């Protein structure tokens, strides 16, 4: 997260870190047994780390649970990044408490201008590289359809939204991929793609979760 602030510890209790040896992606706990992330995060083996604040220190509230199943959306396209969504079934249920909690799926899509919260352990620098120990947070609004599609001509499908700023400086970045965009209590976005991070007129593009509630629920019921 570039241009954000450090979240209060465990204040994003649905945020997870996906670990393959090191943190590589975010995700969101939506069911006791299921995390949703981005398809471009796929790895064949993933440990899900719940309850984290400092991903470099064991602070006690963590739950480390290996993935049992990893299911990318059948229509993910790695070029266009359409359908950039993946589900991870936990090998045992997460234990839900104040620091580990589910986040609701969307009841509707979000209006333009809706305020959201984006979080992750990704790169914090707009030039160079710094990967934080502590979870970072950013407040950002859902952008207008004209602001989003003008920024990426021909590239915004109906399964994508832009959230962020057209001025440079405030965005998600590498290592935030797969993490949440929560607006009014609902997971509306998954950190997906853009052009670099926090550059002017290149806001973050996010998987539009309100189009995927049926796919999510059907995958959970079947597995
Ligand atoms: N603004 C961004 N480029 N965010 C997405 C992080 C890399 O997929
Ligand atoms: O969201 B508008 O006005 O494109
Ligand atoms: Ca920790
Ligand atoms: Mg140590
Ligand atoms: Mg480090
Ligand atoms: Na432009």
């Amino acid at each position: 997260i570039v241009g954000g602030y450090t979240c209060a510890a465990n204040s994003i209790p649905y945020q997870v870190s996906l670990n393959s040896g090191s943190h590589f992606c975010g995700g969101s706990l939506i069911n006791s047994q299921w995390v949703v992330s981005a398809a471009h995060c796929y790895k064949s083996r993933i440990q899900v780390r719940l309850g984290e604040h400092n991903i470099d220190v064991l602070e006690g509230n963590e739950q480390f649970i290996n993935a049992a199943k990893i299911i990318t959306h059948p229509n993910f396209n790695g070029n266009t990044l359409d359908n950039d969504i993946m589900l991870i079934k936990l090998s045992s249920p997460a234990t839900l408490n104040s620091r580990v909690a589910t986040v609701s799926l969307p009841r509707s899509c979000a209006a333009a201008g809706t305020e959201c919260l984006i979080s992750g352990w990704g790169n914090t620098k707009s030039s160079g590289s710094s990967y934080p120990s502590l979870l970072q947070c950013l407040k950002a609004p859902v952008l207008s359809d004209s602001s989003c599609k003008s920024s990426y001509p021909g590239q915004i499908t109906g399964n994508m939204i832009c959230v962020g700023f057209l001025e440079g400086g405030k965005d998600s970045c590498q290592g935030d991929s797969g993490g949440p965009v929560v607006c009014n209590g609902q997971l509306q976005g998954i950190v997906s793609w853009g052009y670099g991070c926090a550059q002017k007129n290149k806001p973050g593009v996010y998987t539009k979760v309100c189009n995927y509630v049926n796919w999510i629920q059907q995958t959970i019921a079947a597995n």
